[PDB]
């Protein structure tokens, strides 16, 4: 069930390049659009992703890019997923023609939030939650893209690292929340890299010392403390995804 054919495959266009190499759009029996993850050979464990790619298909999410199956009998093997017309996010927030609203960062940052707090009431983490792992659908819709497949790779994300991962490699649903604050940062600040004048090994070290990234000045001040209080230093200080979601509405609200 987790298994497609590739001969129902038609590859139509090059979308560009990902972590596991090249992603290419296509068609699914003629008919479908779906977006082809090839997977460079010697990139992935791939034994272990087939198993975790049972569990990632029931996960089904309006705003969680959606997985439609694999190619496994075959090298290079293949990832089937929701072809998303708009690319990536953080390209997309770059594109300064756009002009966006502010309403349409925050539902930017109310896409993202729902798809992790489904992750969230899932027990399944993201590990890598970035700007540069979402998504962008025709309707203008994010979605959470590649939850999990870091596990998977045989350049880590430091700026996106609470201090107990940077310190002790400690992942949780808590350092989920922190890079969900520097994703929020990310959308606010119309795509900028975070930490923009640091290294990694800087950054880190700011970190430590208490730095946090500023308020981006198209944030009001209720955005700027829902993406602050994802920074807590003590992880159980941190919100939910459940109720930063609550919080984004009630700033929606109010900024509507
Ligand atoms: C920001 C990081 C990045 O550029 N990524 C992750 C790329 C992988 C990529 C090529 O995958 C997709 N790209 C598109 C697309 C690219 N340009 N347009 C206009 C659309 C669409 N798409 N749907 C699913 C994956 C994917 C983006």
């Amino acid at each position: 069930s987790w298994e497609i054919d590739p001969k129902d495959l038609t590859f139509l266009k090059e979308l560009g390049t990902g972590q596991f190499g090249v992603v290419k759009y296509g068609k699914w029996r003629g008919q479908y659009d779906v977006a082809i993850k090839m997977i460079k050979e010697g990139s992935m464990s791939e034994d272990e992703f087939i198993e975790e790619a049972k569990v990632m298909m029931n996960l089904s999410h309006e705003k969680l890019v959606q997985l439609y199956g694999v190619c496994t009998k075959q090298r290079p093997i293949f990832i089937i997923t929701e072809y998303m017309a708009n690319g990536c996010l953080l390209n997309y927030l770059r594109e300064m023609r756009h002009r966006f609203q502010t309403q349409q960062l925050l539902e930017m940052c109310k896409d993202v939030c729902e798809a992790m707090e489904y992750l969230e009431s899932k027990q399944f983490l993201h590990r890598d939650l970035a700007a540069r792992n979402c998504l962008v659908n025709d309707q203008g819709v994010v979605k959470v893209s590649d939850f999990g497949l870091s596990r998977y790779v045989l350049k880590f994300p430091v700026r996106w690292s609470p201090p107990e991962v940077l310190m002790y490699s400690k992942f949780s649903s808590k350092s989920d929340i922190w890079a969900f604050g520097v994703l929020m940062w990310e959308i606010y600040s119309l795509g900028k890299m975070p930490y923009e004048r640091f290294t990694n090994s800087e950054t880190a070290e700011h970190i430590a010392q208490g730095l946090r990234l500023y308020r981006p000045h198209l944030a009001s001040e209720k955005v700027y403390t829902i993406m602050y209080s994802c920074w807590h230093e003590k992880a159980d200080e941190r919100p939910t995804f459940k109720i930063l979601l609550s919080n984004i509405l009630d700033v929606m609200d109010e900024e509507s």
